[PDB]
């Protein structure tokens, strides 16, 4: 069925920072086939905000930050994984099919 994907970006520099964690894992989640839905803290804000229904949806979840998100305990339920906002941008599409052959691997 219709699979789920959804991402946290959260960066000490702002928002401008976590846009480009999110364009990226973005991309690579699409590639990936299924729904994807990023939110982005930083010192500006908060954009693209999850709901309960998106991290409960959310077959695979990524952490893309440096520092602490404060939204982080609404995923301390869920199977995320925690990486480095820099690795959401250089590694993004990396990132995404890794998870899906690793979780793909165990669900055979």
């Amino acid at each position: 069925m219709s699979k789920k994907l959804i991402a946290l970006c959260a960066c000490p520099m702002g928002l401008a920072h976590t846009f480009m964690a999110a364009q990226a894992l973005e991309e690579a989640a699409v590639e990936a086939g299924y729904e994807v839905k990023i939110e982005t803290q930083g010192a500006d804000g908060i954009q693209n905000r999850l709901t309960a229904q998106d991290i409960a949806e959310a077959t695979i979840i990524i952490h893309s930050v440096a520092v602490t998100p404060e939204d982080n305990e609404r995923f301390e339920s869920r199977d995320v994984y925690e990486i480095t906002l820099q690795d959401a941008i250089k590694n993004a599409a990396g990132i995404i099919k890794e998870i899906e052959e690793m979780i793909a691997s165990e669900q055979q």
